[PDB]
């Protein structure tokens, strides 16, 4: 399927364990693809000082459109020193990996794949 519903554990900036996919841009799409498709992976919400917490590169959730089912429309932009890797909406949150984590929420989203 092009699209994918899927329930993203919504974490704690300081909770997370593993603060990023990896170290280039390329490697932390991959990264990100394989634990949303493996159902290991989280979402951080974007505030003041939730970014500088996190490692480089960042891989964001962006909607795509604008809800089936209730699942969000998004897909996957990566940043590395303030360049972006794709176009799309706004941010949903960052993606990092989910290593057992207690989450604050689910966030609904629809993947584009």
């Amino acid at each position: 399927k092009t699209h994918v519903q899927l329930s993203l554990p919504v974490l704690q900036v300081r909770d997370v364990l593993v603060r990023g996919f990896g170290d280039s841009v390329e490697e932390v799409l991959s990264e990100a693809r394989q634990h949303l498709k493996d159902g290991t992976c989280g979402l951080v919400e974007v505030e003041k000082g939730v970014l500088p917490q996190l490692e480089q590169p960042y891989v964001f959730i962006k909607r795509s459109d604008a809800a089936p089912h209730g699942h969000v429309m998004v897909e996957l932009v990566a940043e590395l020193e303030g360049i972006q890797y794709g176009r799309s909406g706004e941010t949903l949150g960052v993606l990092v990996p989910h290593v057992g984590e207690i989450p604050v929420a689910y966030r609904k989203v629809l993947l584009r794949k």
